This record gives structure tokens, C-alpha cells and sequence, in this order.
């Protein structure tokens, strides 16, 4: 079989995503009113936009089918939410905020918060890193 | 909420992959098994290459949490099994079809194509050209 990296082509990895921690990101249903919310004219247009926007596209339908299917098994409920739930959320996350800050912006604040937030608390700075 | 098509950006709609009927398009394990070794090396690629491989690449993926879903389902039910490939199947064998297609003879020859063929195949067996459209 084939081996591929969703996030190979926009310079990151699987594993670097899974660095941060599960309670990082936000809900699957608050990341797609914000992609909707910053781009809405944009995901439905005709043009590519960008390769980032492609990829967006993909990710929110992938996660309609998913909850299509769910929904009409009615755990497995639970599954898709907690297993498959944190696979988008990480995607999600992941293009919503490189077209927001910029794709070199989210990688070093992605490595920079999993140090800072793997540090013990009385050891680490109040103030988290951020995006800018 | 919002209403995203996938084969807009490629200039194709929905209900445009829609004009083909179920059973023209390969089975997902030939389309999936067609996208490696034509495109193994692409797919896998740390370049972008194309919108259509950025699409593809989701595809192939998204289908198989899908697949990682249903095999876990059917572990914890034949008729559940029927859903998968039955209702969800027919969409991605459309979408992996599109992009496979688009890569191999061109986007522009891929349209033409769809719209030929499915004038084509609806027409009664006796008055329809022996010869289907093709592609190229
Ligand atoms: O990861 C996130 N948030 C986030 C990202 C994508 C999303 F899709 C969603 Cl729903 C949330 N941040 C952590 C670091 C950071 N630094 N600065 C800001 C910020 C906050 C408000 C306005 C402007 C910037 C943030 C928020
Ligand atoms: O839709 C398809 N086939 C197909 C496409 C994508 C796929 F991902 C898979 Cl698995 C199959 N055809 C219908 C029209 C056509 N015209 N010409 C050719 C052809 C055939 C062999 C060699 C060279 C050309 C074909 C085959």
C-alpha cells in the first residue's frame, strides 16, 4: 500500500501535530464555524485560492461524510469524536491557522508550546508563546 | 453553514460527476491500487506538484479513515458493512476517478469525455454509435 503525509507538502509531519497536546485544539464544531467565518467566499470559490485552501476544502467534506455515517449507525458515536475527532482537529487547525498567521509562524509557535507547555508549571514562563 | 464543492476549483460540479452512472467507475480498491502506480512517487512527494495531487492525497487518506472506522465498526452488522460501500463508496470511486483521470489525460479531455459518454450511455442500445467516446 501507499504511505502518504497530509501534512508532507506543507512542510510539516503526523508526529510534529502530535506534539501538542489533545486539549490543545479547539472543538471540530468551533474550527469549522472559523473557517467559515474567515472563509467562507473563499472555501466555495471557484478559484484554488491556494494549495492550503485545497486541502481546507477536503478536510471539512471528509469530516461531513464522517458525521454522516455516524449519525445514521445510531461508542461508535464516541469513537468518531474521540479517536477520528482528534485527527481533524489537528488538520482543522493546522491550514486555519497558516492562512491566518503564516505557515512558518505555526510551525515554530508548534514546537515552542510544546516545549513551553511540557515544562512543569513552577518552572515556566506565565506568558505562553504566540502567533505574529 | 456552508456548501464547499471539491470539483469546483477544478472547474466540474457535484451533480456534473453525477451524469455518469454508478457503474462506470472503477471500484475504490482499483482506484486506489491506479493512483500508486501511476503516482506513488508524486503522492508522496514533499512538493505540492498540482491542485489536483493536493486533492488526491486527502481522497486517499480521507477513504481510508473511513475504511479504519468501518474495520472497527464491523469488529465491535453485514448490513452496516453495506452502507460503507454502497452509499459513501459511490462518492470517493466519483472524486478519485476525477483526479486520476485529470492527471493522466488532462482536465480539459476528462470534461469533454464525461459529458460524451454520458450522452452516450443513455442512448437506447439500438441507436447508440458502437464505438464509446475516449479519452486523449
Ligand atoms: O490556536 C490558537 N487559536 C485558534 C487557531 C486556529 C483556529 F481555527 C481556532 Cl478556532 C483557534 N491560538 C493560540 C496562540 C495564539 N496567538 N495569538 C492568538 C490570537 C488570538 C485571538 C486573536 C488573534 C490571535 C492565538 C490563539
Ligand atoms: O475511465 C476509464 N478508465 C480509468 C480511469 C481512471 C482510473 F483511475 C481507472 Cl482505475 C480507470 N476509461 C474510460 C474511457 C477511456 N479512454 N481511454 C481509456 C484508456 C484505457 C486504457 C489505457 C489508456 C487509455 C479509457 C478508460
Amino acid at each position: 500500500s501507499m504511505d502518504i503525509d497530509p501534512y508532507k507538502e506543507f512542510g510539516a509531519t503526523v508526529e510534529l501535530l502530535s506534539f501538542l497536546p489533545s486539549d490543545f485544539f479547539p472543538s471540530v464544531r468551533d474550527l469549522l464555524d472559523t473557517a467559515a467565518a474567515l472563509y467562507r467566499d473563499a472555501l466555495e470559490s471557484p478559484e484554488h485560492c491556494s494549495p492550503h485552501h485545497t486541502a481546507l476544502r477536503q478536510a471539512i467534506l471528509c469530516w461531513g461524510d464522517l458525521m454522516t455515517l455516524a449519525t445514521w449507525v445510531g461508542l461508535v458515536v464516541s469513537y468518531v469524536n474521540t479517536n477520528v475527532g482528534l485527527k481533524f482537529r489537528q488538520l482543522l487547525w493546522f491550514h486555519i491557522s497558516c492562512l491566518t498567521f503564516g505557515r512558518e509562524t505555526v510551525l515554530e509557535y508548534l514546537v515552542s508550546f510544546g516545549v513551553w507547555i511540557r515544562t512543569p508549571p513552577a518552572a515556566r514562563p506565565p506568558n505562553a508563546p504566540i502567533l505574529s
